[PDB]
């Protein structure tokens, strides 16, 4: 039967009208994770607890109630259920739901359930905020004028897997028809050539950048850059920019700039004028280092947001420390970046910065602000003390060691 | 007729067995370029000339040939006579050649002559050396620690033009055989989709890799890297990083290093141990900014070798500096990467380093490394005691300015 006991206090969070009601005593989904989840976990439950209290004391409070996924599934259901249907059911009926890094049942098992989970509840949009936290070890020399969210689209484009191996019946028969029926002029070597297809439609566009907007909205941020290789492929990552700027004008009441194609939004809420401009992906590539504090809200396709989101991690020395989420219609997800880790399983030793700063992105998306707010404070407090884990020690002179476990209530210290 | 006098001296390169036979005083073609190519060019002659007549003390010297293309082959040959075919015929004839940037006949012309000159002369390869100068501003920390070249596919991938508009007649009847006879399962959003095409084959990877290989052999350098998505896009990025890796054991002896993927390809005339690895796109990004100095020789396809070119170009400071080459089977053309910037046309301003540095590019490609040796040190020297252009000086506190002529002359002054 269920073996998920729902909270006895606790109220679930409300839906309507595109935004969410979020009461007094959320019920908030999680799922510890495979590996070091287990350790990451509990040092997360024990910092968003912390920033709830400090921040609205004793007002607020969070009612977690654990699913399962992966390796612990399979101990609390049967043996072959690693994403047990009703934890889908819990995802979405609660909304907002976190967990910890998953494992694969690799050979012959259900390939990553991260995928399963993103596609089963339409999870279309990878949200990988990036800054730097004061102290993180980092290769430029300006690091803190980073402080960008990228929107990438997560449901098309290149990576949506429509390919055919070079050779097979598959991809001749789709050469033929496009060289003799399309008059396709342009494929060099039609021999011995694999075929990969990239689609871009209008509403995947239109709700990728929609959301994008509403959250610089939100959160009253001051742009959102459509990130685009438009001048090569027109059709599509054009495509995806011209999209984007009608969106904002039509729905966004979006005005031109100097006639320019950028255009301003103004935030009902604050007043403030957030432009809405357009950069070429590679040219981006290369602004996020020369000129990092002129962008904001990124918003682009699949893999330019892959791309772009890599990078900059590195930048600001936090890829062992990246949050993300997956965000849909009914459902949001936020998770732990990082893998398993089965070696360090138990320790109390690896970083809970990952999960933790997820966790922050899941209270801003809850409207709780404030708490989030003392997540980072408490965040670049530790860090900046130097009060870190193994990962972070190795790499700073006169670090203090912390244990996963203590590391949580050095963040805590700093809030 | 012909407007090209061939000189009287010199002789022209030989192609022989894959090599180039390079006689003691070989006439190199050149294009001098639209607006600032009139500056930029004549200091690239001289600086040349110098790095010749110094290293081999008289033994050797380029008998240059001006051709023509862009504004000047119009007040030349005519009027609308942009690309004259005889240029093209010199080219390919004397095998290597140097040309200024050129300007596109905008509105009803020829649609950019770099595009007719690429894909008529078959220069499958854009070549990017991108390594630090002392002195150059940076933006990250160890800048000096960046010394690859870029072996970018240019003949195929995404960047091929193969797209249709949503909605049009073309972009529905492609989607319908998708879905319909290839049982396309994939596409979330079949109305109001722009579609895109990939290609990749085995000849236009193979005769790709084949040059990156034969590049590390003939420059002593340590190792090539396989950069590709191929975890994501199997059948194009994952196909070419497959026939790399085959073509290195089968046409250059590669074995196999603790039976993983990674190969070792012995120099035949140095002994040095040639690495062959690969790594994937969006984590290499995150490499070339924490382990620079891993990296040498790269080879990718059109897309990634356009973004890892943009962003490595960043990093050194070098953008406005950037070296590059096309080569095919039959000619190679290196040119100055910058635009026209017909405001500063004669002024004698613009940094000529962009052309100087494909200079030495070619020298390198015609054997003369001596000469090659000679530019790169005087870039250094010239840059490192801060006598450099506007664009350089506005960027560098006690910077000496310098004109773009003697920019040239102070390149000569520190070889």
């Amino acid at each position: 039967e269920s073996k998920v006991v729902v909270p006895a206090q606790g109220k679930k969070i409300t839906l309507q009208n595109g935004k969410l009601n979020v009461p007094e005593n959320p019920i908030i989904p999680y799922i510890e994770g495979d590996g070091i989840g287990v350790d990451v976990t509990p040092a997360m439950l024990k910092v968003v607890d912390a920033a709830v209290e400090k921040a609205y004391k004793g007002e607020r409070k969070i009612s977690w109630m654990e699913i399962y996924t992966g390796e612990k599934s399979t101990q609390v259901y049967g043996q072959d259920v690693w994403l047990p249907a009703e934890t889908l059911d819990l995802i979405r009926e609660y909304r907002v739901a976190i967990k910890g890094p998953l494992t694969t049942p690799v050979g012959g098992g259900i390939r990553s359930l991260n995928v399963a989970l993103r596609q089963e509840l339409d999870l279309y949009i990878c949200l990988r905020p990036v800054r730097y936290y004061q102290g993180t070890p980092s290769p430029v020399k300006h690091p803190e004028l980073t402080d960008m969210v990228i929107f990438r689209e997560n449901s098309e484009d290149i990576y949506a897997g429509i390919e055919w191996k070079a050779d097979s019946a598959d991809a001749e028969k789709v050469i033929k028809f496009l060289r003799e029926e399309m008059g396709v002029k342009k494929i060099r070597f039609p021999e011995h050539c694999g075929i990969g297809i990239k689609p871009c439609s209008e509403e995947g566009t239109k709700r990728l950048v929609r959301a994008a907007i509403e959250y610089a909205i939100a959160n009253d941020r001051d742009s959102v850059t459509l990130v685009h290789k438009g001048n090569i492929m027109k059709f599509t990552e054009g495509a995806f920019k011209d999209w984007g700027y009608q969106l904002a004008r039509e729905e966004f009441g979006g005005e031109l700039i100097d006639g320019g194609p950028w255009l301003k939004v103004k935030n009902p809420n604050t007043g403030k004028e957030i432009v809405i401009k357009d950069v070429i992906a590679d040219a981006f590539l290369q602004q996020i280092l020369l000129r990092p504090a002129e962008y904001d809200v990124i918003a682009c396709m699949n893999l330019n947001g892959d791309y772009i989101s890599d990078a900059l991690a590195a930048q600001v020395g936090g890829i062992g420390i990246a949050p993300g989420a997956n965000i849909g219609d009914e459902c949001a997800l936020f998770e732990a970046t990082h893998g398993t880790a089965p070696k360090y399983a138990g320790q109390d030793k690896v970083n809970p910065g990952s999960i933790i700063l997820s966790a922050e992105m899941m209270l801003r998306h809850m409207g709780w602000t404030e708490a989030a707010d003392l997540i980072v404070k408490g965040m670049e407090g530790a860090i900046n003390a130097k009060t870190v884990t193994y990962d972070f020690e190795r790499l700073m002179d006169g670090a203090k060691l912390l244990k996963c476990s203590e590391f949580g209530d050095a963040i805590i210290e700093n809030m």
